[PDB]
């Protein structure tokens, strides 16, 4: 709401920027997934039905700055648009002299990320961008963290910046789980380390009722705790910042369930047996994969009563069956749970095409750092400059 979107805006006759995520797996020339073309296709017919013309910016890879590669071309993301939409594609490679179109036509440009400029948002290449429309779209949010000329700089001196599709149900749906979430608020962050998601749960610990640690990040709190975590994955270097994080969760009134009781292994393979364990009875041989079948009630009990959900991580190895029911139980008590829920990151994604709950979670990101960003509380450059040019 405090930027403005495609409805608050004039898009008839004319020339729309939109910065969109098409940085899609290629391979011989030929995309292996069209899943992030197809996401845009609501906001380019939009603006068709509005009587603009449509002008795509996106990157793709990771090319050099200042060089072409063809290897990154978005010369096969153009045909595979065309192909999707059915309406006719122009690849401009020399859209940074001019862009010619017409009302009802659209045009791909070349990578961004070739263009000297583009990664530090050089108020030159921004102007340069800025003059070839006459209205901005930034549909492409994780970008949104990075502020450079064709996310960021061209929404500077265009002289209408607005924000996409995409975008605003991106914006949309992490908000309605962080500002005002409807009570009880549950958040769920596993990962290998704590050191990688401090930041997110600092921010969170202020925000929730109930805070599950997962994973790694859990076996360090188990050593805070005091219990012996033998051969176990964690990091000694943060169990002080663990001990003072279920400190403050106690002070705030915040439920940190740190497992009661653990699944076991003296191998790190798929063919390992699981052996439940109190949290207390680990040997030094051992290492925790899973949690055990205490802990996975005591996290469905909790889930059931929450209304909304913030899911980021496992709480065991689930590529491992032995030790997936823990991450099993987690995905069940979610899509049971009908709290809105809002997931994240690359191992809940593939916990929930595993567990087949997709259609039970009511948002599923897709991006990563643009999506743990916005967890810590930061502010995304993208996001803050629409912001700005939305005052009137
Ligand atoms: N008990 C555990 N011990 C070791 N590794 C684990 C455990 N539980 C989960 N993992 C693995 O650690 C990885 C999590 O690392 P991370 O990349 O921070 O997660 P994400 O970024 O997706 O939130 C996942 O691959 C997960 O399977």
């Amino acid at each position: 709401m405090s930027f403005l979107t495609l409805k608050d805006v004039d898009l008839k006759d004319k020339k729309v920027l939109v910065r969109v995520d098409f940085n899609v797996p290629v391979k011989d020339g030929k995309v292996t997934s069209k899943v992030r073309i197809e996401a845009a296709i609501p906001t380019i017919q939009y603006i068709l039905d509005q009587g603009g013309a449509v002008i795509l910016m996106s990157h793709l890879g990771r090319p050099t700055e200042g060089e072409y590669d063809s290897q990154f071309s978005l010369e096969p993301v153009a045909k595979a648009l065309s192909e999707i939409i059915n309406k006719p594609v122009k690849f401009a490679k020399d859209w940074l002299d001019g862009v010619d179109v017409k009302a009802g036509e659209i045009v791909m440009c070349e990578n961004v990320r070739f263009n000297s400029g583009e990664k530090k948002s050089t108020d030159d290449l921004s102007k340069k961008i800025a003059s070839l429309g006459d209205v901005f779209v930034m549909d492409a949010f994780a970008t949104a963290h990075r502020a450079q000329a064709s996310t960021y700089g061209v929404a500077k001196y265009i002289p209408v910046a607005c924000a996409g599709i995409l975008l605003t149900n991106e914006i949309q749906a992490l908000e309605k789980a962080l500002k005002s979430p409807k009570k009880p608020m549950a958040a769920i962050v596993g990962g290998s380390k704590v050191s990688t998601k401090l930041s997110v749960l600092n921010n969170l610990l202020d925000k929730v009722e109930i805070l599950i640690v997962g994973g790694g990040i859990a076996n360090t709190f188990i050593k805070a705790e005091g219990f012996d975590v033998g051969n176990s994955l964690y990091e000694q270097d943060l169990v002080a910042e663990a001990t003072e994080i279920l400190a403050k969760a106690k002070a705030l009134g915040v439920n940190i369930p740190v497992p009661v009781d653990v699944r076991v292994a003296k191998e790190f393979s798929e063919n390992a047996q699981a052996i439940i364990k109190k949290v207390s009875d680990v040997v030094a041989d051992e290492m925790i994969l899973d949690i055990g079948p205490e802990s996975q009630k005591i996290i469905a009990e909790l889930l059931k009563s929450a209304n909304t959900i913030l899911w980021n991580g496992p709480v065991g190895v689930f590529e491992f069956d032995n030790f997936a029911e823990g991450t099993k139980a987690l995905s069940l008590a979610i899509a049971q749970s009908h709290a809105f829920s809002v997931a994240g990151g690359g191992d809940t994604i593939a916990a929930i095409e595993k567990f087949g709950i997709k259609d039970q979670v009511s948002y599923i990101s897709t991006a990563g750092g643009a999506f743990l960003e916005f967890l810590e509380g930061k502010k995304l450059p993208a996001i803050e400059i629409l912001k700005e040019k939305a005052i009137r």
